């Protein structure tokens, strides 16, 4: 976590871009990576709060100038573009804003059947059409397989935890992994660009239309299962639930439906190691100590 003032912001932005003038600044949204300011109303410029979040801010970037003109709704546009620096790989990018609000699970659900129903046929059709864009020309770096990131994931959480957990303790996070690892069907997919982290904070609705006019925050973006992006949809609490995703997968004709329900469980009981290790990563410290009181 590092800070801006609007004047640094402006500065930054006059250095690059002198001929921009700057009548408004105001705040539109935070993620884990970046803080979005929007400016002259019209623009929405994200700054990075660290280094790993600007290198996911590059990602996003290099990413959305590869895709712009191949889905089926609206995506960020980038305009303005930082520069890197030994601590940023992209001090800023500045796109063109998107109007419209999230599509939460309550707004959603107010609406009329028919909207509810054309909603999920709009996520499905630009899913079907983002995993089957062609990804020769991408950074093989990109690449996020699964079965390497959990191997990964369980020497992390051992060097991590060591000097926290009792031996038996350790022994069933030991298993757990195993465990995890000896299952084919969470390693067994064809790669391809998903969005990966695609939920309903993401999804952008106009509400005169009642339609889905926005996907955003491609800062995640990579080479890996499908899948993955209908599972982020699943959660009760925060996000859809069951019964809209599988309107999803049957208008995406997902041929197997019970694997993305066991990815969704496994990915569900996983959520623990995750806030250890996110939270070492992206050195938020509150999840941290809220996963391993979980793991006890
Ligand atoms: N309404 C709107 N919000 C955006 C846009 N880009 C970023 N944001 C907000 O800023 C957050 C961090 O990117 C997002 O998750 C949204 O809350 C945009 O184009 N339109
Ligand atoms: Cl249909």
């Amino acid at each position: 976590m590092r800070t801006y003032t609007f004047d640094q912001v402006e500065k930054a932005i006059e250095q690059l871009y002198p001929d921009f003038t700057i009548n408004t600044i105001e705040i539109s949204g935070e993620g884990n990576d970046c803080i979005a300011y929007e400016i002259n109303r019209d623009f929405i410029f994200k700054f990075p709060k660290h280094s790993r979040g600007s290198t996911n801010l590059f990602n996003e970037v290099n990413i959305l100038k590869r895709i712009h003109n191949k889905l089926p709704l609206p995506i960020p546009e980038v305009v303005f573009t930082g520069m890197p620096s030994e601590t940023y790989q992209m001090s800023f990018a500045g796109y063109t804003k998107i109007k419209g609000v999230p599509l939460t699970p309550l707004l959603l659900n107010n609406l009329p059947k028919q909207s509810q129903n054309q909603a999920a046929k709009d996520l499905a059709r630009f899913l079907s059409e983002l995993h089957s864009i062609n990804i020769s020309g991408f950074k093989s770096n990109l690449v996020l397989d699964f079965r390497e990131k959990i191997n990964e994931d369980n020497k992390k959480i051992k060097k991590l935890l060591s000097r926290e957990l009792k031996g038996p303790q350790m022994k069933k996070v030991d298993d757990f992994y195993r465990d995890i690892l000896e299952n084919e069907i969470y390693f067994k997919y064809y790669p391809c660009l998903i969005h990966n982290d695609f939920s309903s904070d993401h999804i952008l609705f106009d509400t005169e239309k009642n339609t889905i006019c926005g996907i955003i925050d491609f800062g995640d973006a990579a080479i890996s299962d499908p899948d993955n992006d209908f599972i982020s949809l699943m959660e009760d609490d925060e996000e859809y639930g069951m019964e809209f995703v599988s309107k999803i997968l049957n208008h995406y004709k997902h041929k197997d439906i019970p694997t993305v329900l066991e990815k969704y469980r496994m990915k569900e009981k996983y959520w623990s190691f995750e806030k250890i290790i996110y939270g070492k990563e992206y050195g938020y410290m509150d999840w941290y100590e809220e996963g391993l009181n979980e793991i006890r």
